[PDB]
This record gives C-alpha cells, structure tokens and sequence, in this order.
C-alpha cells in the first residue's frame, strides 16, 4: 500500500540513497568522486531530513578517514573551529542576557518606541537587524537578536496578538508569525552582511582574491566604494524581502485569510496596547545592577568585535599581534566574566556597615551553568563543524578543481546570459556549503574566464561574490540559518518554501543593479580596461 | 566578620588568586612563565571549585592568544580533539544502551551472578572494570560501566538497602555508597589501564619513547613481558584500593553506621533478595530486537576498539592505511547506525504479508537526539579539551622543557630515594595534566638522567611510566574522573579526600614490586647492562 511510502519514506531514503548514488563512486576513479558521492548523499539526507541534521553532520567523521581524504584526527579538528567557538559563545552570551530578563526590558522599550503594531514591529526589527549586521558578523547579530524577538513575540502573545507556537519527542511547531519573525531575522542578517566589507567574511574573502589576482587594476574595492555599490541594492532587496515575508506569512496583499490576527490587532492596538505596555514597563522598576552588568558586558563584547581589524582604523588585532587573535577570545571572555562577577554587590555592607540586611550565603553570579547546558542547542556544534569539515574535504579531495573546470565550459554563452547563469550557479553552490568555501571555489575560475573572453573581471566577480552570500533555503547553508532553526525549532520544508522568494528577489535585484548601477559606480565596467588587456596578453 | 569569609570565600579566591599569582608573570620574562601562571591559576580554581570546572576550562581560549602562546584558531581547534570525539561518542553509546533499558538487564544479570551483597558486587564490578580496561581505553571502559553502575545502585535502592542521594538549585549530593561505587569504577579503570601495553595510550607512549632512545636493548617491553611485569602489582594495588574504598566509604574495619547498614542488608540478601531479583529479571520480557541491535552495535564497537592496531596480531587499522583511522570511526559510526537502524522492524510485515498491527507512522530509531542533548554532560567537551589545550600550550610555550630541566637536579639522591621521589613527582604532575603529556615531559628526561648515573634505564622509566597513570585526586587529572564527576555529581572535595588511599597504596605497591619483582621479570635491572654503558659513553 501507499501508506508504506507515506510513513517509512525517511527509512527508504536512508537505505536506498547510498546504493543509488554508489555508481558515481564506482564508475570513476579519483578520490574527487568518492568525496562527491559523500557530499551528494549528505545533501540528500539534509534536504529530506531522513536523519536529524546534527546526526547527518556527524557522517564526515566516518566517511573521510575511510575514503582516505583526510585523517580522522584532522577531520575532528576541522570541527570546533574558531568561528564555531564564536557562535557557541554568542549563544551563551544571549542566554546570559535572557537570564537576567534584560531581553524583556529591551523588548518593552522597543515596543513602546514603535507602537505595538506587529507589521510595524516586524519592519523595525528587520531594518535594525540589517543595519546591525552591516558591521558585525551575521551569526553574532542573529544570536544577539533571537532573545529580543522571543521577548517581543511573548509580549504580543500576552496582548492576545497571536500564538507563538502551534498547540499539540517532536518539539513544538512554530506559528506563521514566529516563522515570519525568525526567518526575517536570519534573512536580514544574511542580506545586511553584504552591504559592507566588514559585514561578512565572504566579502573579505573575494575582495582579497580579486586584489591578489589583479594588481594595478584601476577599479578598487575600497571601503567607501564597496558600500556605495552595495547599499542601494542591499536596501532594495531588504525591503523586498520584508514585503515578501509579510505576504507569505501575514498575507499583506491577501485580505481573504492569515491577516485576520494582524487586522484584529490593528483594530484594538490603538490605546489599550499603549496603556498595557507602559504599565508593564513601569512594573519592571529601575534597572538592577544585574542587568547593568550584563548590558555593560554585552556592549563591551559588541564594540570589542567591531574594533578587530576594521580596515578603516587600527583595530585591537593589529595590536597584540604576537598571535592571530580572532573574535572567539572576547566572547569567551564575556562568558567567563559572567560567572566571575556577582549579581548583588550587597556584601559590601560588611565593610561599609551602611546597609542593614546581610546576604547570609554565597551571592549568586550573573548566570548558572545548569542554565547554559539546558538551553544551548549543542547539536549546532556538529552541524556547523560538519559544514566546515565538508568544505575542507572538498578542498583536499579535489572537488574544488573538478567543479571549477566544469564551470569553464560556459564561455560560449552571451554576456548577460553568462552573468545570470553565474549568479544562479553561485546561489546553487552556496546553498550546500560554507559561503567562504564557495567563494574560494568560484571566484578564480570566474576571473580566468573573464580574462579569456575579454570582460572586465569585476562585472562577473562582484555580482557572483555578493550572490555567494544569498543562502536562504537550508539550515546548513549559512550559520544564521542554523542558529534560527536551533533557537526556535524550524523545519527545513517550510523554511525552503519561504526562502524560494528571497532567492528570486535577490537574484533579480543583484542582476539589475549590477547592469545599471555598477556603471554609475564603475564607469568602465562594460568596456575592457587597459590593465585587463595587459593581464590577458600576459596570460 | 568571620561569616564574611564563611559565605564569600569562593569569589574572594576568584578575585585575589590572579593578583597574588601575578608576580609569577612579572618577575620572570619568558612566555613559559606566563603559561605557568595561567596553569597555576587554573589549578587553584580547579582545586577549590571557585568557578564551575567547565567555565574554568574555557580560560585557555582567552588566555593563550592574549599571552602569545598560540593563535586563537589553533587553541580552539585543540579542543574537541579526536580522543574527545571518542569520549563523547562513548557517552552517546552509553546513552543508547540506557535508552533501551539494557543497563537494567545487565545489572540484574550481574546481581544473579554475585548475589546482591554491596561488598561483593563492588568487588566484582571493580575486577570486571579492571579486566576490561586491561585491553581498552580507560575512558571508554568508564563510559561503558557508568550506566551499569547506575542500574545496580537503582536495583539496590529498590531493595531498600541503601539511598542513592542525600535529601535536598545545585545538583543532588551523592551518598557514601554512590561515591564508593563510582570512584571504584574510575579508579579501577585507571589502575587496570596499566596492566597491558594496550591498556592505555600512556603505555604505548613511554614504550615508544624507550624504544626510540635505546635500541639494541636486550630488555624488551614487548606485549608478553610487559604483562608479566605489570599484572601482579596491578592485582595487588587494585585489591588494596578496593579494601581502602570499603574501609573509607563504608565500615569494613570500623564499627560505624555504614557497617550496620551493610550487615543488615546482607541479612536479607541471602534468599529473599535472590528470589526478588530473579522475579524482577523475569518481569523483563525476552531480550527484544531493540536491545538485540544495541548489543550487536556495542559489541562491534568494542571489538573494533580492541582489534585496531594491536601488537599481538595485525589489526584492521594496518590495512586501510591511506590515513590513520585512530579509533574515532567506530564510535561515531555506532552513533550514526543507532540513528539509522529502526527498532520494531514490524514495518516489514507489508512485504512479508504475515499480518498484525502496522506502525501507522515512522518507526523510531534506537535513540533520539532530545535524549542525547538532555543526558550528555556537554561541559565535558570544554573540561576534557582544556587538558589537551593546556598540554599543547605548555609544550609550545616551553613549560614542559622547563619542568624537565627542573627535574634534573634530583640526581643527588640515592637509588631508592631517587625512585620514590620520581614516583611522587610523577603522581603530583599527572594530578594536574593529561597522562600522555606528563609522560612525554618526564620520560626522556628520566632516560638521560639514568644514563648520567650508572642505573639501568628501565629501573626508572618503567616505574614512573606506570605512575603517570596514577591520578585519583581531581576530575581534571584523568578522563575517567571527569566522566564519573559528570555522570554522578561528585564534588571535587570528596574525590580529593578519597584519592589519598589509592595514591599511597599505588605508590608503595609500585615501590615494593618494582624493587622486588622487576628483578625476577627483568634480571640485571639492578646492574648496568653493556648496551647502557655504550649509550652513556656516547654522550
Ligand atoms: C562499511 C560500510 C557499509 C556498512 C553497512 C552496514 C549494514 C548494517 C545492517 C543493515 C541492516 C538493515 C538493512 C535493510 C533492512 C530492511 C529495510 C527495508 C526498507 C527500509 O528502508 O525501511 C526503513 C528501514 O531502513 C533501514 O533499516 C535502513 C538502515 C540503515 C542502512 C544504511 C546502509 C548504509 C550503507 C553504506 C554503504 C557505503 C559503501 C561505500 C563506503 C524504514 O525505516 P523507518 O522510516 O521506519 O525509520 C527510519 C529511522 N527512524
Ligand atoms: C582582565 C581583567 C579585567 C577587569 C575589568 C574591570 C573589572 C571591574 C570590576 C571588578 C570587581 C570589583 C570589585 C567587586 C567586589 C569584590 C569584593 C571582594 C571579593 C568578593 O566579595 O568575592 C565575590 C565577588 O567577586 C568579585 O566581584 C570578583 C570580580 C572579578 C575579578 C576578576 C579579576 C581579574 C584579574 C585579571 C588580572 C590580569 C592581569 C594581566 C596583567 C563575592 O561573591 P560570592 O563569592 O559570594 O559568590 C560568587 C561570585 N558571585
């Protein structure tokens, strides 16, 4: 009966996909094809969720050493990379923020500012997340903003606006409002990361590749110039993504259904919302030393990130350059200082004798370890590490050169068709791997092809470089996606269905504003500059 | 003001110890001394638990890049090493055993074997852990045995013979019987790991070091001779450790409250306990397919552990030699298979058309990720990776070489005094670091030192090599202690107080059986062999 395929399809996928994909390993000899078999099987498992994502990410530990691609000691060391430590520490700091109930105060403040309208709050949070991710790592901003969204949605639930999770092992199903807000936060982080060189590591990666490959090039990826090029498109597809997400979940253009909850809130969100919200903000009372310390540490951590090799002034990484200190150090420092510092300071009454009451016990610190263990989604370690290790295995096993050579054959296509196909290929490749890895795979081949067919290298590289960050479909596509799927349990199916929109929006906007606005930014993009001719003649 | 110390001593230590230890950094200029300061502060925090051990273990991530010892990326990747992946996977496999309630079945079987007497069960469990750790890694055996010990304690408590936990934010305080059993398992693993050259990585490490420095040596530390030397002493001090644990946590030689409970529970442990246990075992149905598959996978994992590069015969790691598999593949493979393999296998009724109820849904795997996240102590990742990171930073910064050069000055002592002091130093050093790291630090220095004087190199290397695994005082001294502390919440003070017994017992036992039995196993140990004379002359 069809019920067998309806119920055990996950097990059928698990049992059959390796056997069905075995021919790619059998009919070809090099280790590139063994690694391609592994990648294809892992991607198929990721898409269908035949196994838990965290479990599927464990597969490289078994596959790589057996296939001879890398040693098991190396493969495990590719997990728990520096950026993974940064992500985990950021989650810990967000949990510390939540523990002192600072997130509730911040959410009350922002709702008091905006006006308790779910559409207006959604727009404001999306815009602030985009502007913030313009300067800080995307996953850092996502882990930052998850508790704020949780508190805002909790307040909306308290006002009767909506239900956070669907009413009933399997974790609770998030509601369309919850999906909208969280997916919007993730998408805003991803989009805002592209507006500035500091915005994400992919921008630095392909900017450095372009600079090293092409010296004496008239057109520069200077810090203000890159912003001038990217901010218009960034804003345009950010607003378009916000409009699409509102249409997909809250029925912005559809009054038939799914807008009733927001329409209801709009009718009764005039004055009762204001009174309840400002009374509740009065209820919390003055800012306690607990929240003061947590907020001071948080602001310190954010600034400490931002001043690490910004490129516009001497960051603290240029100082203390004995060893390469990356952004994991400040985060773990904040996590440790959370435990080291106390939360009362009431014990000073011993020396001062001014205060009457005495704690009569050990004063609790800013956070407890049992809180961290209970709330941290520890599987994200395996998921993000698996992404990094899969990227490294793709580098070493030779998949990189294979895909790069496969990309060369597109020389026959015309100019605009070539640009569109390159953007599509970049999006498709970055859907299944770390963004920096995909940029490393794709950019040099694009540069050589551009020199081959007499095209300005930027005309192909820069749109493709920005497209490498357009990851919106799977939790494994980019760390913000994994963080959102972990903080609020979000399934992959509806996530990909939602992300089918921003992909098209970003592709179209990037193509259009390349072809039009890049000429304004770079007057000689369409033509072939002299230095490009010199490099082509040399090669 | 005494209550001020009595209530705020932990944070006072936190605030004062770095300032008091700062002269270590200020007075001496080398980076080895900065690393020494970091290690001293971390050790002081470890001993007093002024911070949670997991939080203290995070300190290297911040400290090493700041002091220039190592880069941030390398320090973070030192954590979650291959061996730590093995340990965490072993914990996950133990959880898989627990989920199918196999641990209760095994505990009931053992109770039937021995006869429901806590003294006799403790003795039997200690000896079984001994024998199994003779061939497998100590941490693997500890993770294996922890669920079985939990099950047997639960069965005893259900008989009403003992209480697992004391009466009640902090985790429950374990009772005397729980401490006795768990510390017995940890100590037995650590002891039995020294019986055989395969028992622990430290044995292979110092055997390889000795074989490298000295070649053409008539005395061989091969598989049979090493066992012949080690088994008698290992038996003696493990029996003495069992006696000490019985004497301390219970009243074996003292008439105490613990003596009364043991005898009163042994009075009803003759036939009534046997009948009750047999009935309880028969209450469990026939060993089901879920437990069948868990047992098969577990036995396969153990066999892969043992059959991976043993000296006796050619192992599976010798083939597939493109990359060194190094034991991480079997454990993660077992975890993955536990997630893939079904449990009921009743779905096959469709193809067979035999008949019966149908699943009406997906058949669950052997384990669930929610159970893994809830029960795995994830701080163990930081705690165990801290040891590896600290060892690597110590050897790169030069602390290890500093300690080795410091130990040279002991050559003025007489031979017996030299042996005693060397064993004491080895125990004290291994109390604060990984056993392999301590062996790498001390053994070559010991070899050169024994060449300097006219002393057989084995006479010093082998006793100290065995002693390097004699760590029983702190959870950070050796992985089994950390796993036992994580599984059952054992405060560092209790384990430190229990560690005097095994420490003194093993020190005296090693002294006596070296000086006596080593002559029988290795004749001419007292004298100076010709090859040693040639090696000393060539210096
Ligand atoms: C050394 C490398 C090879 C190792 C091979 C190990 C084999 C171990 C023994 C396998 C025993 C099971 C064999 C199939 C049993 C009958 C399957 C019936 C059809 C089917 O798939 O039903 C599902 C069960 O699948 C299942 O039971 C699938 C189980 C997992 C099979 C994985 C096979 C991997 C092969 C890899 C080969 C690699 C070669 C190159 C290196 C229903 O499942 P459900 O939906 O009810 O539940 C899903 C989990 N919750
Ligand atoms: C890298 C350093 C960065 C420093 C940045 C500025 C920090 C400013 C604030 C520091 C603390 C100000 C004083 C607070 C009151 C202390 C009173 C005495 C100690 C005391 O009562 O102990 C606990 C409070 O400890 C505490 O309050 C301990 C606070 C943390 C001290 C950390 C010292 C690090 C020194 C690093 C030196 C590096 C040198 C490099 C050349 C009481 O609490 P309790 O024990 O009852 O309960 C468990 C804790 N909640």
């Amino acid at each position: 009966c069809s019920n067998f395929f309806a119920n055990h399809w996950k097990g059928l996928v698990v049992f059959l996909v390796p056997l069905l994909c075995l021919p790619v390993m059998l009919l070809n000899e090099g280790a590139e094809f063994r690694c391609m078999y592994l990648l294809l099987v892992m991607a198929i498992f990721w898409v269908t969720e035949a196994l838990p994502l965290y479990v599927t990410s464990m597969i490289p530990i078994v596959a790589f050493p057996i296939m001879g691609i890398m040693s098991s000691d190396q493969t495990c060391r590719l997990y728990f990379k520096d950026t993974l430590v940064m992500f985990m520490g950021g989650i810990m700091v967000a949990l510390a923020v939540e523990y002192c109930n600072l997130h509730k105060r911040l959410a009350l403040r922002v709702i008091q500012i905006v006006g308790c309208s779910p559409r207006r709050l959604h727009f404001g949070l999306i815009m602030v997340t985009m502007f913030l991710s313009m300067w800080i790592s995307n996953a850092a901003c996502t882990a930052m903003m998850c508790p704020i969204i949780q508190a805002v949605l909790e307040e909306l639930q308290a006002q009767g606006v909506c239900k956070i999770n669907h009413e009933p092992d399997e974790p609770p199903y998030p509601t369309k409002i919850t999906l909208c807000y969280y997916l919007g936060i993730a998408y805003a982080s991803s989009l805002g990361g592209c507006g500035t060189i500091i915005g994400t590591a992919t921008n630095l990666t392909f900017k450095g590749i372009y600079e090293a490959r092409f010296k004496n090039s008239t057109e520069q990826m200077d810090f203000p110039t890159f912003m001038f090029y990217s901010v218009p498109s960034m804003l345009v597809y950010t607003l378009l993504t916000f409009v699409f997400l509102q249409w997909h979940f809250m029925g912005l253009w559809r009054p038939k259904s799914k807008e009733a909850q927001e329409v209801q809130r709009g009718r009764e969100g005039a004055d009762v919302a204001k009174k309840v919200i400002d009374q509740r903000y009065k209820d919390l009372g003055p800012m306690s030393i607990h929240e003061i310390q947590v907020m001071i540490l948080f602001i310190f951590m954010v600034v400490m990130y931002f001043t690490r090799k910004p490129g516009i002034f001497l960051g603290w990484a240029d100082l203390l350059n004995s060893k390469d200190i990356r952004n994991s150090m400040p985060t773990i420092f904040v996590v440790v200082m959370c435990f080291m510092l106390p939360a009362n300071y009431a014990f000073l009454r011993y020396c001062t004798r001014r205060g009457g009451p005495v704690p009569t016990g050990p004063t609790p610190s800013l956070i407890t370890w049992k809180f961290i263990q209970t709330k941290v989604p520890w599987g994200l370690v395996f998921l993000l590490g698996g992404g990094f290790a899969l990227a490294e295995g793709s580098k070493q096993s030779g998949m990189a050169k294979l895909i790069g050579n496969a990309l060369i054959g597109l020389k026959v296509l015309p100019n605009s068709v070539l640009l569109l196909v390159v953007i599509l290929v970049a999006v498709f490749l970055t859907a299944f791997s770390s963004n920096v890895a995909i940029a490393n795979i794709i950019i040099p081949v694009l540069a050589e092809m551009s020199l081959a067919i007499e095209i300005h290298p930027l005309y192909l590289i820069l749109p493709a470089g920005l497209a490498c960050s357009m990851a919106f479909h799977l939790p494994v596509s980019t760390p913000p996606n994994a963080l959102v799927a972990g903080y609020a349990n979000i399934r992959t199916k509806d996530m990909a269905i939602a992300g089918i929109g921003p992909t098209i929006i970003t592709i179209i906007t990037l193509f259009v504003f390349c072809q039009t606005w890049g000429l304004v930014v770079y007057p000689n993009l369409n033509s072939f500059p002299e230095w490009a001719q010199i490099y082509a003649a040399a090669a």
